[PDB]
């Protein structure tokens, strides 16, 4: 009667194996004392070198589990962990989850979603109204921000074929003779997806062409101009230009206005990368710092990073939803991504906003970016700790200045950082100098909390200089 | 922010956890057909009464049940026969509600730890049964598509790299011959190849469709003579495309004599097996996919036939270092996605948990019933079948303007809601379809459906 699937016969099953796990988590979450064990990629292999996967109940695969998994897993809830984009998550999120794998609905088309395909929409159609796209405009949720880039240089790619080659649709003949010449605009900045995108989309990383960017790690315009106009006279042909509202390194929001009247002059697709920077779509007052996000042609949405959501919740957006052709009353969904199969994430932002406020995300976000003045005020007065910007968002870059030494010195103490477990930092090279890195994305991280964490990088710091 | 999962939370995160447990029970308990009927345009008149600006879980939930729960196509619902959308296993679910709660990224080594190494041992498994060689790897992706325009991005990048010696495509773009290459599928394979040539900047054009056998596999001697004439023509054959398992016919392609054959060209073998993978567990009937260890790449999707929730997919190459196109142990140096969620649990906690041999018995079930639906619509005077099944699928119509009598019937069907049935299209003109994915579904339930179609069909030419 295949006893292992879910049905009516086996929902006294699911419950208890649900108890289980809440059982195991419980005990987990309240041992854990730090966000990290530091344990080594190779003293872990060292555990996994003998299970042979062609080979117990539940209650024995859970307690290998505690030892492969959760013992040493980096915990992101943890105050300490202030290291990359990775959120805390919030209740809704997890109640969508578990919704979620009992239905299994895929929001591809109708007939295997139903009141998921509408729900989709009412998330989307809600955050177009936060960015302020007009009318006509329309979005699709994709496995994250990757894709969504994917996806906007497809369509920048795409329209600009079809408005310049007359019904010379790329999508059936492939890429036109002039190919070769079209090139994107992003800050040296950006995220690699841009590049890894044009590759892709076979113009390869030659098409990107890097700006400069300002001593806020703004992308500068005047720089942009520049390049554009270095294009021209090279006969090359500009076409769009990736501006990013939230550099993954440095939290900085390119300069929107400008940027979208530099593209309107040269027939430039406008992308905003918001993948990062989309959370201020929820703050009472720091909404404003993503003006001129609504002149966008797309825009490119993580609510995985900066709205609380369990991976995979994001989301790709248009300005004029017939540009969405390219990649295609029944509404079907599939029609406008570049998956087939696919899971209703939507949930998860529809069941946060239906328990949670929208402005209790906002009281995040925002707690959040006062938290990162505050590390900021305390990294600067520390006169071993050279800082590099105030913060725009929620990072700040640093390092322990007691060049190539320096490098090797900031670069150890990440690493002894993380083998101590006591937390977790990133790091980052910004003109080829080893930075540090946090990221602040709890909103119950504390300022002693940060003063914890940037002594632990300075006792690590002085044992570089001074050996014990 | 008292909404963050964490350690204080732990009690309402149980409290909720329970109330979703009681609120599915009695949900899936009361679910007696696999649809409701209900329309777009009805359902959707509910909806614009929710205003997204304007709380709590059980007022959440409450509403949950009539804009979502309500109208849900049920897969579990032995009446739901329509395209790949498999049951799922409880392990899957037990591997969701972790996978929510630590919520890794599996992307890095500093993002999951253990995370990345059940990845790489999930992988590594399901290699062994595959049967590639040593430096072989693979990763998961969030389906069949983006494995497949994996598929064919290494198709594209290894072709260039080795012919047009230090040129990669990475850095300069699509090379001068570009425009000539070709990749040649059945007219049966999966529309995810077009688009991803498409995506890759050398169009549907860039696709030869391949003519079909009397059991709808791909013919190789129409494969031969396609190629042929592709190099008549000075344009440059570069890959194929095999499908263990099309989704319309569950049908499988010939895989040693296509790998033959592209291994004379030096072209790239892809085996999309996103269906026929299941077979890869079945006792018996693994050797029906034999040659799928002679690919370059494939395609796995455990989201269809390992009744592992979405998402759940994977990407197989035989050769590692072709991974490099798309470039401590990080997993990101052989994805085109950047974050990725750890999807690897529910396979790693179905094989611990379940046998990989519990996986393979149902899946043997299921093809034993499509054998019995075959005899029961074969039986059927009113009913035109077209195949034996090769998998889980049988492609059939009703035979009493024809195209648009199946196509209401379909349509009538899924407006009742005592079934759900899926359709197609084959040499233009269209078809009715059912897919068994479903152990628990039985003759009885098969001769009801039947029972339905031909009921409305009746009705389509009487008019009663
Ligand atoms: C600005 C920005 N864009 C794009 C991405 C890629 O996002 P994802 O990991 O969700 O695919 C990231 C990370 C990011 O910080
Ligand atoms: C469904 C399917 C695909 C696409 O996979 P998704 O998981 O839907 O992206 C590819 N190939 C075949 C044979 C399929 O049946």
């Amino acid at each position: 009667p295949h006893d292992f699937i879910f049905n009516d016969h086996q929902l006294s099953a699911w419950a208890r194996q649900t108890e289980q796990v809440l059982a195991l988590m419980t005990e987990t979450v309240k041992g854990v004392e730090k966000p990290f064990s530091g344990i080594l990629p190779h003293e872990l292999a060292r555990e996994f070198s003998g299970v042979d996967l062609d080979q117990g109940s539940n209650e024995a695969a859970l307690e290998e589990l505690k030892k492969l998994y959760l013992r040493d897993a980096v915990w992101f809830h943890h105050p300490k962990y202030v290291a990359h984009l990775n959120c805390p998550v919030v209740l809704p999120s997890l109640l969508a989850e578990q919704i979620m794998a009992a239905v299994n609905s895929s929001v591809d088309t109708w007939d295997q979603s139903a009141g998921g395909t509408l729900i989709e929409q009412k998330v989307i159609d809600w955050t177009l109204s936060r960015i302020g796209l007009p009318a006509g405009a329309d979005g699709i949720f994709t496995s994250g921000g990757t894709q969504s880039n994917l996806m906007a240089m497809l369509l920048a790619r795409d329209s600009w074929c079809a408005a310049h080659h007359p019904g010379h649709l790329i999508k059936h003949r492939g890429l036109p003779h002039d190919a070769a010449k079209w090139r994107v605009f992003t800050s040296k900045l950006s995220h690699f997806s841009i590049q890894k995108s044009m590759a892709i989309l076979g113009l390869g990383y030659d098409a990107v062409i890097p700006v400069d960017y300002d001593e806020r790690y703004r992308m500068d315009v005047d720089c942009l101009k520049q390049e554009v106009q270095r294009c021209l006279q090279q006969g090359l042909i500009p076409v769009a230009v990736v501006a990013t509202s939230g550099t993954t390194d440095f939290g900085s929001i390119d300069p929107l206005g400008a940027i979208s009247e530099l593209c309107k002059h040269h027939g430039m697709w406008m992308h905003v990368d918001a993948a990062y920077g989309c959370g201020l779509l929820v703050s009472e007052s720091h909404r404003p710092r993503l003006a001129g996000i609504e002149k966008a042609d797309s825009v490119t949405v993580d609510y995985h990073k900066s709205f609380f959501q369990t991976v995979s919740c994001g989301a790709f957006f248009v300005r004029d939803k017939h540009h969405l052709s390219h990649v295609t009353g029944t509404p079907n969904l599939v029609n406008k991504s570049i998956q087939t199969t696919r899971r209703f994430d939507a949930l998860k932002m529809w069941l946060t906003l239906r328990v949670s406020g929208p402005m209790a995300l906002g009281n995040a976000f925002d707690d959040i970016l006062a938290l990162t003045q505050i590390a900021h005020q305390l990294l600067n007065a520390h006169p071993a700790i050279e800082v590099l910007h105030v913060p725009e968002l929620t990072t700040q870059i640093f390092r322990y200045v007691p060049d190539a030494l320096t490098d090797e010195i900031n670069t150890n103490i990440r690493k002894a950082v993380f083998r101590s477990g006591n937390a977790v930092i990133a790091g980052t090279k910004v003109n080829g100098r080893q930075y540090l890195k946090f990221t602040l994305l709890n909103p119950n991280t504390t300022a002693a909390d940060i003063e914890d964490v940037i002594a632990l990088i300075v006792h690590y710091g002085r044992e570089q200089v001074r050996g014990p």
